[PDB]
RNA sequence: UCCAAGGUGAACAGCCUCUAGUUGAUAGAAGAUAAGGGAAGUCGGUCCGUAACUUCGGGAUAAGGAUUGGCUCUAAGGGUCGGGUAG
């Protein structure tokens, strides 16, 4: 069908709003076959061509799992995180973080926020600055390259 | 019943010596080989000449007499400072 409305688990309204504002006009086969299972107690091994909605295909289930496991609540502890994302290069991880930020643009207010932090090797921030703002801001998503993470 | 040196042997062994003990035992004099035959007998016969190898650590980074510079991505690689022309 490739329609967002007739998916198995009825995606969250703000994720749907973000998708509609971004568009895509539909859901790709990768996003149609991965999102229902990656949020449904199944590990996922996905091979797909470049630029086929893969990034959103693994970003939407991440946010769904974050909301599902009550990660965006006062009960969540300090110095803890929920989800990790790893990429082999710094630019790819920064691009993934930009996609996540674009999705979280339409996150509603009046609720405990969901944030992300990028951990890449940079000359503008030591690892101790990363630890300091991780403690202060308390994100639930970490995105970075293997060395700095 | 206790203690127990060294060197050769380079096969327990045997041989020689260091420390330590002996000179004790009546005294003096004056098995091996074989020519020829070969059981005819009797009851009974380790060291000289080659070649490859070969021990311990530390080392990382393709080498180690030469002109050393040596892959892609990926935490850190001592600290600090410093940017023009005009009003």
């Amino acid at each position: 069908s490739l329609e967002w409305d007739n998916l198995g688990f009825s995606l969250l309204p703000w994720i749907r709003t973000g998708l509609d504002v971004m568009g895509f006009e539909t859901m790709t086969p990768v996003q149609a076959s991965t999102i229902p299972m990656l949020a449904g107690n199944k590990d996922v091994v996905v091979d797909s061509v470049t630029g086929s909605g893969k990034t959103a295909a693994f970003v939407i289930p991440v946010l769904e799992k974050v909301v599902k496991e009550e990660a965006n609540t006062s009960k969540f502890k300090k110095a803890h995180f929920h989800s990790l994302i790893i990429a082999p290069t710094r630019e790819l991880s920064r691009q993934i973080e930009s996609v996540v930020l674009s999705f979280l643009e339409h996150y509603p207010s009046d609720l405990f926020p969901i944030k992300c932090q990028l951990l890449v090797g940079t000359n503008e921030a030591t690892v101790r600055d990363d630890v300091s703002n991780f403690l202060r801001n308390r994100p639930q998503i970490l995105i970075g390259t293997p060395g700095r993470v």
